[PDB]
């Protein structure tokens, strides 16, 4: 979607599952085309979950995003990157959407604002 990612604090608003989780693997599982013909496709993202801030008590060991780079998500490998919060509405439990245009991070990015909003539950009101 090549979406533009922004809100340094309406992206832990809007999330509703924050966890430093560590995508190291992934799941090529086809979406079907769009509207455009072009392939869906939403690689998954077989993390490790070595942190969950915000959202469920169990993890999500399996979140869902785009392939490629990044189109319609940040696109994790670890290897490339580290760890991220993930901070999306959410899919449920053991499984949530992420994207670009939605809130996250490696983390090790953040800048403070995202950092103040890593200490409220889920969207306190912040603004």
């Amino acid at each position: 979607c090549s979406c533009s990612p922004v809100h340094p604090q309406q992206a832990f608003c809007n999330a509703d599952v924050v966890i430093r989780t560590k995508a190291v693997s992934e799941k090529e599982v086809d979406s079907g085309n769009d509207i455009y013909g072009n392939p869906i496709k939403r690689i998954q993202y077989e993390i490790k979950q070595i942190k969950m801030f915000k959202g469920p008590e169990k993890d999500i060991e399996f979140i869902y995003t785009a392939p490629s780079s990044a189109v319609c998500g940040v696109s994790l490998d670890v290897g490339g990157k580290k760890e991220y919060l993930i901070a999306g509405k959410a899919e449920g439990d053991g499984k949530m959407h992420i994207t670009l245009c939605d809130f996250i991070v490696p983390w090790d990015t953040l800048s403070t604002t995202q950092k103040k909003s890593l200490n409220h539950r889920y969207q306190m009101g912040c603004e």
